Order: structure tokens, then sequence, then C-alpha cells
């Protein structure tokens, strides 16, 4: 379910810490 940043994420609300997932992953938040 939730993950942290470097975890493949679907969009940007699924990361714990509200990041953004831009490369496939949650990093530029």
């Amino acid at each position: 379910g939730c993950k942290l940043t470097f975890w493949k994420c679907k969009n940007k609300k699924e990361c714990c810490g509200w990041n953004a997932c831009a490369l496939g992953i949650c990093m530029p938040r």
C-alpha cells in the first residue's frame, strides 16, 4: 500500500511522505 520515495508509485498521493511520483517513483516532491 503506502510507500516511501523510490517505491514504484502510481500517483503522488500514494507515498507516505507527501512526495511526487515523477521518475516512475516518488522523488521530486
